[PDB]
DNA sequence: TTAGTATATGTGCTGCCGAAGTTAGCACGCTTTCCACAAGATATATAAAGCCAAGAAATCGAAATACTTTCAAGTTA
């Protein structure tokens, strides 16, 4: 894995990361987090969507 | 034709600094576009309550006067 990943993907792991790291969660929820992220980008409604979408998609 | 001279001939010398390799015994431990597919942005009840900002009324806070008290100095005695 890693390698079959879009660069909008990436942009959004990476946001996330920032944004837990930021917030000064454990380690534990940024591997939480970014698990969920990947699971719900699975979807396509949620891949094709609004950069507003995702962002609100990193937040939830 | 022969002695003197210039060249390259490979050879052998010198340093040249660097090259590999060495050093003993346990326990712990980014950009352009380009691109195509599907997702904004759109009417429309629709009951429901909570929220977020103008107005209208209300009462709290208190300030400028109206009463009473109080002295203190002065009166009829």
């Amino acid at each position: 894995e890693n390698e079959q990943v879009s660069r909008s993907q990436q942009r959004g792991l990476r946001r996330v990361r920032d944004l837990c790291r930021v917030l000064q969660l454990p380690p534990t929820f940024e591997d939480t987090a970014v698990a969920y992220y990947q699971q719900a980008y699975r979807h396509s409604g949620i891949r094709a969507a609004r950069l507003q979408k995702k962002e609100v998609l990193v937040g939830c």
